C-alpha cells in the first residue's frame, strides 16, 4: 500500500493513482513573488467557537482529529469560497528534523510542519460526494515553525502516547482548533488536490502567511508515532509530506495588499 518510504512514497503512487500527475496536483511551492492580490476575495470566516471534537486516530500515516460534522458546528467561508464548508478532521505533515516537513513551501523555503483543517462543501451533503466535485473540499494549512511552545497544541501532544501504533485511537473531546491558529489571517489561495492518495482534484486551497510557532518538544513528540501496527517492527512516523508538484495552468492569489 502507499505511504512515504523509498519504495511506496510519494514517486510510486502514480501507478496506482495515476491522477498524481494531473492537472491540478498539490502541494505546489508559494511563489511570494509571483502571488498577486485578488481584490475579489471576500473576507475570509473561520468560525470554530461551537466545534465538536470526537476522537484522535492514527491512521498509518498521520494522526486525524475528528469533528461531529452532521450540523454546521464548526465552518470556514468567505475568502475564494462559494457557500459554507464544514471542518471534518485535522492533522498534520512533518519531518525528521526540522529543516524539512511541511508540503507546501514558501519561495521554496520548508517549514518544520504544516497543520491542515479538512473541511467539505455541505451544499453536497456528505464527504464521499463532495470529492466527487471540484469544489468539495477547503483545506486549511499552517505552518510550523519550531521556537516557542503553542499552548493549543499541548493537549494533542500528550495524548499521542496513546495512539502510538495504526489503528489505535482515543476520545478526544472538548478539543478548541481555535487554539491551532495564528494571529494574522492573511492567506494564499489556489485550486489543487488532496496531498495524499487518492489524490483527488476537489481543493480550494488557502494557506496561511503566518506560521504557528510549537516547541523543539512538542515536534519531537510527533516524531514518536509509528507508522506500523502493534507488535511489528518500529517504523517511526516521520517525512509523511510530498513534495512540490508543478504548477501548471494554476495562479496563487494573496488576499493581501
Ligand atoms: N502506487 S502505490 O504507491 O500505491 C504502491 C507502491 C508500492 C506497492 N508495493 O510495493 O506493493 C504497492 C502500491
Ligand atoms: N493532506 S490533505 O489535507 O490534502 C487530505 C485531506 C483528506 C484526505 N482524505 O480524506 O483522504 C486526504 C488528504
Ligand atoms: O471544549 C472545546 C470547545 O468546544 C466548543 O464546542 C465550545 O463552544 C468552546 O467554548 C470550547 O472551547
Ligand atoms: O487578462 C488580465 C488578467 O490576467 C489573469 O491571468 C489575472 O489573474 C488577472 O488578475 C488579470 O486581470
Ligand atoms: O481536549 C482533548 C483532550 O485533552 C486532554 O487529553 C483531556 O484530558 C481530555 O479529556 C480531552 O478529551
Ligand atoms: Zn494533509
Amino acid at each position: 500500500h502507499w505511504g512515504y518510504g523509498k519504495h511506496n512514497g510519494p514517486e510510486h503512487w502514480h501507478k496506482d493513482f495515476p491522477i498524481a500527475k494531473g492537472e491540478r496536483q498539490s502541494p505546489v511551492d508559494i511563489d511570494t513573488h509571483t502571488a498577486k492580490y485578488d481584490p475579489s476575495l471576500k473576507p475570509l470566516s473561520v468560525s470554530y467557537d461551537q466545534a465538536t471534537s470526537l476522537r484522535i486516530l492514527n491512521n498509518g500515516h498521520a494522526f486525524n482529529v475528528e469533528f461531529d460534522d452532521s450540523q454546521d458546528k464548526a465552518v470556514l467561508k468567505g475568502g475564494p469560497l462559494d457557500g459554507t464548508y464544514r471542518l471534518i478532521q485535522f492533522h498534520f505533515h512533518w519531518g525528521s528534523l526540522d529543516g524539512q516537513g511541511s508540503e507546501h513551501t514558501v519561495d521554496k523555503k520548508k517549514y518544520a510542519a504544516e497543520l491542515h483543517l479538512v473541511h467539505w462543501n455541505t451544499k453536497y451533503g456528505d464527504f464521499g460526494k463532495a470529492v466527487q466535485q471540484p469544489d468539495g473540499l477547503a483545506v486549511l494549512g499552517i505552518f510550523l515553525k519550531v521556537g516557542s511552545a503553542k499552548p493549543g497544541l499541548q493537549k494533542v501532544v500528550d495524548v499521542l502516547d496513546s495512539i502510538k501504533t495504526k489503528g489505535k485511537s482515543a476520545d478526544f473531546t472538548n478539543f478548541d482548533p481555535r487554539g491551532l491558529l495564528p494571529e494574522s489571517l492573511d492567506y494564499w489561495t489556489y485550486p489543487g488536490s488532496l496531498t495524499t492518495p487518492p489524490l483527488l482534484e476537489c481543493v480550494t486551497w488557502i494557506v496561511l502567511k503566518e506560521p504557528i510557532s510549537v516547541s523543539s518538544e512538542q515536534v519531537l513528540k510527533f516524531r514518536k508515532l509509528n507508522f506500523n501496527g502493534e507488535g511489528e517492527p518500529e517504523e517511526l512516523m516521520v517525512d509523511n509530506w510530498r513534495p512540490a508538484q508543478p504548477l501548471k495552468n494554476r495562479q496563487i492569489k494573496a488576499s493581501f495588499k
